This record gives structure tokens, sequence and C-alpha cells, in this order.
């Protein structure tokens, strides 16, 4: 693994994640609908911007971002599933949180890799993204009645 | 074909199209880079909003939008291809225009279908989207040195 | 008059002036009396709806003026003509009961607007037709979202 | 009459008044149409906000606001009449001014009542509303060519 | 007639109309000067935007808009006359209203024409423009002390 | 010490500087530790309250300066003088429990502000009297809304 | 440079009398055009108050000392004022406003010639800009009165 | 109601003298605190000009007739003015400003008692709000001078 | 007729009312018919110019009113008096050709405004003189920038 | 020490510091009053935001922030004292600068600590806060006529 | 000296002046630090804009602006010196005022020159700049306790 | 001094103060003299870069102040110390040549900032290190975009 391969893997992950955010946005039901429906728009924008920043950082270090759905599905470690039967709001937020934790943990691996390779800019970028992910994990775990690392 | 099936087909198309817009945004080169790079961000936002409006109109008429990359690829008539060898700006804009024309022509079919079924709201929505697509076709054809229907 | 048998764009629009005035007062009733854990979100949401349907009401009344009509403009007339129903708040209602009343009235307006859409189409009043379709688009979106709050599908 | 009863009476009055403002807004004709049509929108907003503040102050002191057209008509002292025959702009503004004077004088009674009962917050709220009403009375009387209190 | 010919006729009409609006803006006198002078600026912007939208819709369906004063005069049904003698504010507003009614009635013909030809986008555009014209006719007739269709 | 025995306006205002500093820290405690389905709404709502009561505190302190007083300005002084109580967050609290603590403190401030309104009216300090009434107006509105969240009437 | 200084100071005095007159009209006007003209006077009050500050601060920048008391304004202004004793019609109030605008126009024209003769390009340019606005106001308020700008 | 009317009109006169004094300070000040206090005077000019318009329009709304000429302001104001003849230090200018703020504070206190006695709740409330701001300014400008607010 | 023979300021300004109305229509012609790789930038740029020269036109007309004149106010009058030329769009023009036509018209207006500056200076109309200088300043900047687009020096 | 303990210590410090900022804001006198009174409002907001960011970072790593005045006093190394006698503006600013230097030096220790523990996000947060403190130290030292590290 | 040579001389002057403004911005100390540090940013922006407008006016009259530090130093009459020993705030403001006076007096020569040559646009531009310089001279002299021209 | 052998954070930062002043003047050179069909877009783009790198320059100088240094503050010193090169504009340059000069200078700054990033890391100046990384991130993005304009890959 080198930095280019890591960033491209995250281009794929973030495209799967933003589509998942839309799935949750569209299908959610329950008393917290109005608040969490809007919250998903905030996350969609934020992680869409993460995705563009990752892709353009990859461009700037001489790489070539994945840029088709086929490539995203071939490379993403984030999982997706069609919405077939009704899920509770908690179940949807557990799927969201689980994907946030996955991104956190993979970003930590990219932070270590970019440090080893001496790519200070990419390292810094990933740290800033992790800071936001860690905050989201605390808040969505709190919604679920749980501690952030529980 | 009924209105629900038509709208869901366009959810799939618009997700393939916005990813294609990003492909063009990222990989373009040439003297018009700064203008068209920004222009692609405008289109990305606009057609992303079309997509959300289509999906939520589908929800509001009792339908269930596709919400995974797998479903989008299974259903889209918009085509995608990985970016492997360098394309000129004109070639990228021809791919863009060709997809705009496809969406125009399929939206016209949805306009006829929703009129036949008496779904006035969906009909009106599609007409408004076609108005913007037709304007884009004129402008991007003009960039290419061509008439809008040439 | 009954919208379902309604024959006349002017009559239909005036009926909706009455309806929308009853509806905005109902939105305030819900805004004021609601209790429960979703209070802060739904209290503000009712302010959004109050503004939106008040604007619908002004647009309907002024479209009626523009086609040569005379809008109802007193509480007496609104009560004499509205098919939207109201009731004084006497005993406690749960948030779900309040939202069910809201959704039921949205469905009534949706269905009456669809009657007006057909009527204006047949009479060739393209502007009024287009106006009502835009209003229905918003109502349909609200019905989906408030049904979702209630744990239900939009047309369930 | 205690403070709760007084405030509820004004909830009723203000709902009759805002409908009257719309009657004037809709039916007015004459050379001052454009200015006064917009001015009525300003008043409609202002007295609608007074109405909500009165109702919510009533809630905060343990009361229950009237919340139906039926209740507003049964309790309002503000008068209304359907628009049957043409009225001049001056006649419409005379009706507006007459109602502003009614509200002014009733708010003065409410100011005295709340001072007697020790409800400092409600007292302060009513004084602020009267301040605006007094200003409107001066300006609309001036429009009519008259002194504010003549 | 076909849709292209109709739209080009309105390009000509709207260019004559915006100049007429400026004529009224510049030469008006009377007590309502300040309000109506500014109101004509509002109309000038609005109908200038209608004109650009009509011309660019014409482009988008493969047409070629008139684009010279000579062509506008050769094709407009809206009439113009030099300001050679004093006119009252009522006379100027009667001229404005008459031209609004002419445009309303021609847009109605274009609405019927585009419906028959199946040009849903152009049909929708013309309806939106008629909606605004109908509102202006009510308001300016009210200024003149008249009912909208009087 | 006790606001019910406040000798004068200066002492009363300084007591509220102390109270409001304890209260804004309690608002942060609730903001940070809350959990439950209403988290996103109430977490933001606590930021609104923190700003508002922080501004009340600065206004009280600067009014005290303007009448020749000297505001408390250390944590030690705030703790020596506040009647608002605080406790470290040890065992978990439900969202409703946190909101009950918030409402209880709002009621305490309401009732002490009422004492200060009566005191300043007696002393003829019209400006301070008016300031306290405006603050009470907001507190009364908050009590209604947070009681509604809890499913209760405002004075229940 | 004393002639330019004296001219600018005379206009500090004029503009302070004028803004008070604008308030007089703003406060006492009655009639059907009240709402439009009441607000219009607020626009004029702001604009001519800003002219006044610009004039005074230009005077400072060329080494002068602006009049800065009501007593001095009255001792020096050529703009006239009168207490409001009996009601005036809206047209009468607008005629007074227009007359004062014409007075300022004509005195500024004198100041434009004076500053050109003295070679004070900055002050000359400032006065031309003010006259441009005054000329526009004269056209618009004359039109309100049913009149041509210079008739 | 004539006592409330007379009080408000007296304050129309005072505030017109005061805003001109604020301009005097704004224009003539010199010293190291120039940039901050020059801008601060613009804030005060706007605020007390708005108080003046609010006072005059409240007077109109209770049936009164505001003074509306420099002559009337001078005949009635208790705020004093003096031509700027010899340079003053920045501290001296701020002492004059503070003294005038204290004058307005104390007269408003009288007006607050008067309107309470006459039962004019609206005017009473307006004056209290103005006094609140004046009291804050007195604290801040006294602090600038190194002094306590009431010392 | 010819600005080089303009008898007075009123006649000159009215000639420019005519010129600017022909010019804004030409700007729209270019805006609508342009094709080529610089389309998106120059299509928007023509909207900027249309607004700016439309404002110049209104300023010229209202200055003419303020000095006792009577602006041309019909297409017929504009065509009878303009020295700016127009032609229908028939055969295709390149973007560079359209920009050459634009620059040529800017140069015409520059040179006529210079005549009006000299005329108003002679007549002592300081306000109109100043207005025309400000307009020339913008035209000179546009000539530099559009000549640069064409690969040329401003006065080449 | 570990990262959680360090961050909680700074929650305590920052709550003592914001109260000290208010002390200076309220009691300052002298010719620089207007500028420095407003400047303390800027600092109050900034360090209040640092405090919330520190507390919420602590939450996001599984910690529990101090949340009472009692705990803040038990744990802060920033010192406070009642305002009992007149201080010059220089004295107040010397107290401010001394506390900024204390915070700078403790943040340096936390930067080293979080680096050693591998908490990249917390490390990055503390560096950004130190950057602002270092700038303030230069500017307030300049106010006092001193070099930044004098 | 013709207009082109004069304008180019001021391009050089203004580049030396903006660097001097930064020197003062960076090195100033004393009780007026916060106010004057920000004031220097205002001046830096203003005279940078003057410089660009001068250069672009020179372009529009067929000239070629100096565009290197070497050229600016060879042509500027504004003087510069490295900051070697401490200067008081008053000394720094005296240097600023002295340079403003230099620019004022040179712009006056340029105003005379452009009037002689008939360059009305350049003449007008220089007068506007002098207007601002004259205002700054009054205000900074006032800061120093002096009359504007003494 | 030579950044590549640079030993001292203060020396490195001051060297970049000099560089950034030469660079912003070069950006103006390009802004003023450019010609060609991309004029309107790249003329504005140079304004963006001028503001951005001027802000970098102020941030570098003030970081140097904050660590006890003394920024160069005269054109003489900037020329004595900059490694960024400048040349008078004498003969015409194509837009591509101007953009090649821009890109070459961006690459020089990138590579010198990387030297400063390593130096500040070794010295333990975390704040200066973080500042330089943020600046490099922007420079790297510009290099990609301007190379794309030139038809080249970012590191080609
Ligand atoms: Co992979
Ligand atoms: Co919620
Ligand atoms: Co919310
Ligand atoms: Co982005
Ligand atoms: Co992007
Ligand atoms: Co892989
Ligand atoms: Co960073
Ligand atoms: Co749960
Ligand atoms: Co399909
Ligand atoms: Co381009
Ligand atoms: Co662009
Ligand atoms: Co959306
Ligand atoms: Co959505
Ligand atoms: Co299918
Ligand atoms: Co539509
Ligand atoms: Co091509
Ligand atoms: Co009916
Ligand atoms: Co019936
Ligand atoms: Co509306
Ligand atoms: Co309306
Ligand atoms: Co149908
Ligand atoms: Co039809
Ligand atoms: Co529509
Ligand atoms: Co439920
Ligand atoms: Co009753
Ligand atoms: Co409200
Ligand atoms: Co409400
Ligand atoms: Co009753
Ligand atoms: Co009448
Ligand atoms: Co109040
Ligand atoms: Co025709
Ligand atoms: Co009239
Ligand atoms: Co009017
Ligand atoms: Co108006
Ligand atoms: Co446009
Ligand atoms: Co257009
Ligand atoms: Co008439
Ligand atoms: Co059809
Ligand atoms: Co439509
Ligand atoms: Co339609
Ligand atoms: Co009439
Ligand atoms: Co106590
Ligand atoms: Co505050
Ligand atoms: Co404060
Ligand atoms: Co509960
Ligand atoms: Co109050
Ligand atoms: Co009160
Ligand atoms: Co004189
Ligand atoms: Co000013
Ligand atoms: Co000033
Ligand atoms: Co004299
Ligand atoms: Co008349
Ligand atoms: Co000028
Ligand atoms: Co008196
Ligand atoms: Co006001
Ligand atoms: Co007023
Ligand atoms: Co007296
Ligand atoms: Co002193
Ligand atoms: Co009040
Ligand atoms: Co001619
Ligand atoms: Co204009
Ligand atoms: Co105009
Ligand atoms: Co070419
Ligand atoms: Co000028
Ligand atoms: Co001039
Ligand atoms: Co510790
Ligand atoms: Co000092
Ligand atoms: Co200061
Ligand atoms: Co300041
Ligand atoms: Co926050
Ligand atoms: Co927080
Ligand atoms: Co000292
Ligand atoms: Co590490
Ligand atoms: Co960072
Ligand atoms: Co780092
Ligand atoms: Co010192
Ligand atoms: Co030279
Ligand atoms: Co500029
Ligand atoms: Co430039
Ligand atoms: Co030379
Ligand atoms: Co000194
Ligand atoms: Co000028
Ligand atoms: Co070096
Ligand atoms: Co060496
Ligand atoms: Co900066
Ligand atoms: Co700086
Ligand atoms: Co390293
Ligand atoms: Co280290
Ligand atoms: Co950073
Ligand atoms: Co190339």
């Amino acid at each position: 693994v080198d930095t280019k391969e890591f960033l491209n893997h995250q281009v794929a992950n973030l495209n799967v994640f933003t589509v998942k955010i839309h799935q949750i946005h569209w299908y959610m039901r329950g008393h917290n609908f109005f608040t969490l429906h809007e919250k998903m728009d905030d996350l969609y924008s934020e992680f869409g911007e993460q995705m563009d920043e990752v892709a353009e950082r990859l461009l700037a270090i001489g790489g070539s971002p994945f840029s088709t759905l086929k490539e995203f599905l071939e490379n993403a470690s984030v999982e997706e599933a069609p919405y077939t039967k009704p899920k509770t709001m908690d179940q949807l937020m557990e799927d969201l949180v689980g994907t946030l934790e996955l991104l956190r943990d993979e970003y930590k691996q990219g932070i270590e890799l970019t440090d080893k390779e001496g790519d200070d800019v990419t390292n810094d970028m990933l740290i800033a993204f992790k800071a936001s992910i860690d905050k989201h994990i605390w808040m969505f775990k709190a919604f679920l009645g749980k501690a952030p690392l529980e």
C-alpha cells in the first residue's frame, strides 16, 4: 500500500457512503424524522466535500481517481444493501455509525502510512477528516444512548 | 411503464450522471480548464438536486427509490466508462452533451406518461427539469461550435 | 359550495380562501398546544407551515382578484364556506393526535386541489391550473414527511 | 376580567384584525394603491406577531388561547363586515384607524389591569404594542389629513 | 404560425415594451411620481428578463432571435409613439395597461399554440409570464380605480 | 446571602452575576453529557441558552458597574454567593432528568428575578427594574416550552 | 485659500439648517402622499447630513475650522427656516424643499467656479458630485409638483 | 398631558444641541486616541439622532408639536454649546461629553417620574430605555477618563 | 446629427441615448449568437456589459431631463439618431469577429464621449462633463481588456 | 499523565481564564478602554470556543469533562484573585499575558504528550490553539512595549 | 515628463509605500497598537488598489507599467529604510505622514500635467486619490496632535 | 541564505517573506501584461492568487514576529534575499509562457516549503510546521490546476 492507493480506496468508500446517507435520508421514519432527515443532508454535503478533496489531493500527487460506479463498487470496503424491509431509526443510525467507525479506522491507517512516506499534506488532510468523524461518532452514539467508544 | 418505474429509472440515471460530471471535473485539461472545472461543480449541484427531487417525488407517490450503487448500475440507461487515456476538452463536453440529450429525450417520455396517467405534479416537475436541460444543451453545443439541435 | 361538484374556477378559489384561513388557525392551535419530546422541532415546523399556507392563501385570493372575482374576507364568510373543519381545544391531545389532524387536513386540501386542477384544465385557465399544481406538489411532500413522523407510508 | 381573560380577548381581536387588514389589502383601489397595498402587508405581519406573542404569553401564565375562528368571532370586540359595495381608500383607512384606536384603548385597560394584578411581564408587553399602535395612529391620521387625536 | 415564429414576435414586442416603460419612467409627472417611477424600474427589469428568456428559449429550440431595432419595429404588434406633449399620469398608466393586456392576449395564443405542438417547456414558460401580467393588470387597474377586466 | 433578604439593588444584581455563572456552566454540563433520541435538537438548544444567559450575565454585571457597583469576578466568589446549585456529573442521567434540572433552575431564577423586580420598584431604579422584567419574560417563555417538552403545563 | 474655506463653512451652516428643515417636513407633513414622502425625507436627511460631514471634513483637510454650534449656523446660513405655526399642504412643503434645493444648487455652482479659480481640484470635484445629486432631486421633486425641472 | 408634551419638546431641543456638540468633538479632536474616539462619536451621533427622532415622533403621537428650527432649539435647550475657539485636549472634550450625558440622564429621570405621575406608560418606557443607554455610556466614558461612573 | 457638429449639451446627450439603446441591443445580439470555446466566459461578460451600458443610458437620459431636455424614447427615434450601427445576424460570425465588432463600437463611443467632454467643458456644464469622464474611464478599461482578449494592444 | 487527564486540566484552566477575561473587561479603566474592552469580548468568545472544543474532544476519546465551578477550581493551574483595589491597564494586561504564556507552555506539554500517545487529532487541535495564543502574546506584548518573548 | 512617465513613477512609489505600511504594521509597539495595527491593514488595501488602478490606467493609455522590485527601487521617489532600531509609534506615524505628503504633492503635479495634456480620465483618477490622501493627512496629523498643514 | 542548507526557522521564514514579496509582484506582472483568449478568466485568477499569497506573506511575517524574529520589510531586503527570480517585461510573452513562469515559481515555493517543513519538524516548532503544510496544500492544488491549463500532469 502507498498513499495513492489508499486515497483512491477512500474515493470509492466515500461515494458508497454518500449514497448510503441518501438511503437513510429518504427511507427514515419515526418521531425524530424532521431533525435526522435534515442532519443527513448536512452529512451528505460534508462527506461529498471530503470525497472531492481526497480525489483532488490524489490528482495533485500524480494519481488518477476512480470515477465510475463500477470502480467504486470494485474497491470500496464500505458496504451497502438495498432497502427492502422497514428499519427503525436506531437501526439506520447504527448502520451510519458503523460506517463512520470504519472510515475512522481506515483513516488512522492512512495517517500512519502518509507519516511513514513523508506526505505531510495528505497526513494533515486525513487528520482533519478524522477529527470531524470522531465528533460525529460521539454525537450519533449519544443519540443511540451510548458512549462514543461503546 | 408507469410513473413510479419511470422516476426510479431517472434516480439511477442521475446518480450515474453526477459521477460522470465529477469524472469530467477531475480529469479535464486545456485552456478552458478554470471555467469548465467550476461549471462542472454547478452541474453537479444542479443534477444532484434533480436526483433528490425525483427520489422524494417518488416517495410522495408511494414509491421506493433505488438507493445503492448496485441498483443504479442495474437500472441506468446513462453510460459510464473509466478514464484511461487522455481526452480533449471537446471530447469530454461531447460526452456531457450526449448524456444531456439522453436525459432530455427520456424526460419527454416521462412527460407524456405522466400526462396520460394524470399525475400533474410529476409532469410539471419533469417539464421544469427539461427546461434547464434544453438551456444547457444550447450553451454546451455553442461551446462546441454547434447549433443546439445539430 | 362543494368543491367535488364545483363548476366554476372563481367559486373553487374562494372556497380555498376560506379553507386556508381555517387551516392556518388550526396550525396555530397545534403550534400553541402541543406537548411532548418533539416539541421544539414541531413547534418551529408549525411556524414554517403557517407562513407557507398563509402565502398560499394570499396567492389564491389575489389570483381570484385577477380573474375578476371577490375573495371572502371575514371570519364569518370563512366559516360559512370552509370544508376544512376546526374544533376548540378542550381536552389534552397527544402529539400524534395533533399530527394526525394536520395530515388529515393536508389530505383534504390535496384532494380538493386536484378537483380544482381538473376544473381549471377543462375551463382553460392555465395560470390557475399551474398555481394549484405547485401547491399540490408541496402538500404531497408534507404528507410524506408527516406520515413518516407517524411511522406510516405517505398514502397509508 | 383578569389578565388571562384579557389576553384571550385580544387573541380574538387580533385574528379579526389581521383578516380585516387582508380585506383592505385585497379590495383597495385608487392612486395610493401601490404604497398602501404594501403597507397592509407590513401591518399584517406586525399584528400577526402581536397575536402570537399574546397567545404565547397567555400560555406562559397558565392560560389557554382561543384557537378557532368560531371562538374568535364569539369573543372579539373588533368588528368585521363583508366587502359588498365599493369603498374609497379614505374609507378603508378610516376603518383601519378606528380599529387601531379600539385596540389602543383596550390595551390601555389591559395595562391598568396587569399593573393591578402585578403581572409586570404582560404589562411591559402591552406597553410595547401600544407604542407601535400610537405611532400607526399618527401616521394613518396624517395620511387622512388629520391630527392624531382629532 | 409555429412556436419559433411566435416567440420571435414576442422578442420584438418585449423590446418595444421595455423602451415604452422607460418612456413612462422618464416623462411621468404628478403626485404619484416617486412610487411609479420606481415601479417602472421593477417592470423594466422584469420584462427585460422575460425578453431574454424568450430569446434563449427560441435559441434552445433551434431558432434565431431578432436582434436589431430595425427587426423589432418590423415585427412588433406593440405600438410606440414619441412623447411630444404633456400626458397625465393616468394617461401613461392607461397606455401601460393597454400594452399589458395586448401581451396577455398574445401569450394566450402562444399557450394554445405550444400546447397543440407539444412544446411543454415553452408552454410552461408562457403561462408563468401570463401569471405575472395578470397580477400587474389587476394592480394597475386598481390604481386607475377600475376592476381588472374593466 | 438570600435574595429574599437582599438589602439593595447592588447586592441583588451581584447575587445574580454569581447565579448566572453557575447556570451557564450547568448548561454546558447538560450540553456535554446528554444522551438520547432528542440529542441533536437539545444539544443545539443548550448552545442557544448558553449564549442568552451569558448575555444576561454580562448585562447584569455592566448594569451593576453603571450604578456604582463592583461585580463578583472569580469562580470562588460565584460559589460563595450563588443560590443556584451545581453537582458533578457522576451517575448517568436521562434527558428528561437533565431537562427537569434545567427547568428547576429556570424557575429559581424566575422567582429571584421577581424579588429583584419588586426590590428595584421599591428603590426607584427604573432601568434595572425594566431590565429584570425583560429577562423574566424570556425565562417564562422557556419554562412554558421546556415544560411542554416534558409533557407538562408551564406552572405544573 | 481663504475664499474656498469661507465657502465650505457657509455650506456647513446651510446644510445644518437644511437637515433640520427636512425633519420639520418629515414630522409635520399630512396628506395622501404621507407614507412615500415621510420616508423620502429620511433618505434626504441622511444624504445631506453626509454632505455636511464631507464638507466639514474637507474644510478640516485644507486647514479650516468648521462652524460647530447652532448659533454659528444661524449667524452664517443663507438657507432660511421658520417655525411651524399653521398647517401647510404637502405641495407647499415640497415647494419649500424644492426652493431650498435650488438655493443650494446655485450656491454650489458659485463654489465650483471659486474652487476652479483657486485650483482646489479636490473641493471642486466634491461640489460637482453634490450638485449632480441636487440637480436630480430638483427634477424628481418638480415632477412630483407637476412641473418641469427648470420651470 | 401638557407637562409630558413640554418635557419631550425640551428634549427635542436638547438632543439637537447635543448632536451638533458630538460633531464638534468628532471634527476638532486631536491626540493619540483620535481614531477610536472619532469613530465613537459617529456611533453617538447616530444613536442620539435616533433618540431625537423617537422623542419628536412620540410627541406627535400624543398630540404635540415638536420644535423644528435651530432658533427654537436654542430658545429651549438646557444643554449648552460654545464655539470652538482654542484647542482642547482629548480629555477635556470627553469631560464635556460626559457632563452633557449626566445632564441628559438627570433630566430623563425627571421625565420618567413625570410620565409615571401622568400615566403615560409608553413615554415612560421610552425614556427608561434611553436612560439605560446613557447610564452605560457614562460608565464607559468615565472609565476612559480613569474614573468611576458616579465619581 | 453628427456628434462632431453637436450644437449643445442637450443634443449631444440625446444622441448618446440613441447610441446606447442601439448598443445594448447589439450586446444582446452577441450574447445570444456567440459560439466557441470562450462561450461561458463571454456570454456572462455580455450580461455585465448590458447592465453597465443600460445604466449609462438611464443616467444620460435622466441627466438630460435634469438640464431641461427631453430624451428620445422610441425605437424609431433611436434609429433616426444613432451613429452606432447595427445589422441583422445572418451568416455565422466567429467569437473574435463578434469581439472586434464590440471593440469597434466601444471605440466609437469613447471618441464621441471625448467630443461631449470637450463640448460640456466649453459650455460650463460641470456635472455632465464629470459624468462623461467617468463613463469614458470604464470604456477605456474595457477597450484595453477586450483588445487583450484579441491579442492586441489597447490602441492598436 | 495521559491525554484525557491533560484535556480535562485545560477545561478547568479555560473556565478560570474566561472569567478572568470578564474581570478585565469589566474593571479596566484608562485611555485604551474602548479598544481593549471590545478586545476582551473577542478573547472571551475565542477561549470559550477553545474550551468547548477541548471538552468535546475529551468526550470523543471516551473522557468525562469537569463541569462544575468546584471542579474547575480544584484542577486549574490558572490562578484568579478578586478585584479589590485599583489596577492600571498595564497591570491588567500583564496578568492577561502571563496567563496566555502559562497556557502556551501547558499546550506545548500536551502537544508532546499527544504526539507520544499517537492521538493525531488532539495534537493537531492543540497546535492550532497554540498558534493563536502565540499571536496574542506578540500583540499584547507589543501593547506593553515589549518583544514577544521578553 | 508626460502622463505615461508620471503614472509609472507612481506605480513604483506605491509599491514602496505598501511595503512601508507593512513595516509599520509589523514593527509597531505601544498603547495604540491594536487600533493602528488594523488601520495599517486598511491603508495597505487602499494604496494597493490605487497602485493597481494606476497601472491599469497606464495600460489603457498605451503604456507599460513597471512590474519588478528592481524597477520599483530604481524609479521610486518614496524612501525606505530597514527597521534596525526601535521607533516610537509617533515616529512611525511621522514617517507615514511624510510619505502621504510626498504622494499628495506628486499627485498635484500629475493633476497639473494631465490637465495640460488633456487626459481627463487620468486627471479625474488622481484627484480622487488626492482626496483620500488629504483626509488621511488630517486624521494622522490629528493623531499626532497637529493641524493638517502644520 | 540558501533554504536547502537552512538551519534556522527564523532564517527560513524571513527568506520566504522575501520570496513572497517577489512572487506577488510577479503575479501582478502577469495580471497586467497577459493577452490572449483566456484573458478574462486568468486576469481574475491572478487577483485571487495575489490576495492568497499576500496573506501567506503576512502570516509568515507575523509568525516570525511571534517566535522572536524580525521580518525583512524593504524592497532592498526582499531583493537581497529572495530565491524567487523576477525579470522586467520587455518583449511579448504568450499566455502559456506567463503560466509556465507562474508554475515554475509555485514549484520553487513548494520545494522550499518542504525544506522548511522538515526543518521545523526537527526543531520542534509545531506551529510553524503546521502553517507551512497548509500553505503547501494550496500550492500543490494550484500546481495541478495550472498544469491542467497547460495540458500537463501535475508533476510532469
Ligand atoms: Co483498496
Ligand atoms: Co427531535
Ligand atoms: Co432542529
Ligand atoms: Co469543494
Ligand atoms: Co472539485
Ligand atoms: Co485495493
Ligand atoms: Co492542520
Ligand atoms: Co434509543
Ligand atoms: Co428502467
Ligand atoms: Co475561458
Ligand atoms: Co469565469
Ligand atoms: Co433539495
Ligand atoms: Co432530500
Ligand atoms: Co427498468
Ligand atoms: Co410549473
Ligand atoms: Co471547438
Ligand atoms: Co364552497
Ligand atoms: Co351545497
Ligand atoms: Co406574498
Ligand atoms: Co397579498
Ligand atoms: Co387532466
Ligand atoms: Co388548455
Ligand atoms: Co409553475
Ligand atoms: Co409514533
Ligand atoms: Co371578552
Ligand atoms: Co414570532
Ligand atoms: Co408562535
Ligand atoms: Co369576554
Ligand atoms: Co382623499
Ligand atoms: Co419593554
Ligand atoms: Co409576427
Ligand atoms: Co393624489
Ligand atoms: Co404615493
Ligand atoms: Co414606496
Ligand atoms: Co440574465
Ligand atoms: Co441572456
Ligand atoms: Co385620476
Ligand atoms: Co401534450
Ligand atoms: Co411552471
Ligand atoms: Co403545466
Ligand atoms: Co384616478
Ligand atoms: Co446573596
Ligand atoms: Co452583551
Ligand atoms: Co460586556
Ligand atoms: Co421521556
Ligand atoms: Co422595556
Ligand atoms: Co416598564
Ligand atoms: Co457666508
Ligand atoms: Co460620512
Ligand atoms: Co465625520
Ligand atoms: Co459669510
Ligand atoms: Co397638488
Ligand atoms: Co468625482
Ligand atoms: Co424647557
Ligand atoms: Co428612527
Ligand atoms: Co422620523
Ligand atoms: Co421650557
Ligand atoms: Co488623560
Ligand atoms: Co421597553
Ligand atoms: Co445626432
Ligand atoms: Co440607475
Ligand atoms: Co431611471
Ligand atoms: Co481566436
Ligand atoms: Co468625478
Ligand atoms: Co473633474
Ligand atoms: Co491537573
Ligand atoms: Co495613551
Ligand atoms: Co486606542
Ligand atoms: Co477600534
Ligand atoms: Co459552540
Ligand atoms: Co459545544
Ligand atoms: Co504604560
Ligand atoms: Co504518530
Ligand atoms: Co490543523
Ligand atoms: Co500536523
Ligand atoms: Co506602556
Ligand atoms: Co521618475
Ligand atoms: Co481593484
Ligand atoms: Co488589477
Ligand atoms: Co523617472
Ligand atoms: Co505620544
Ligand atoms: Co471622479
Ligand atoms: Co536566504
Ligand atoms: Co549563501
Ligand atoms: Co491577514
Ligand atoms: Co498583518
Ligand atoms: Co518528517
Ligand atoms: Co515534535
Ligand atoms: Co492546520
Ligand atoms: Co496549451
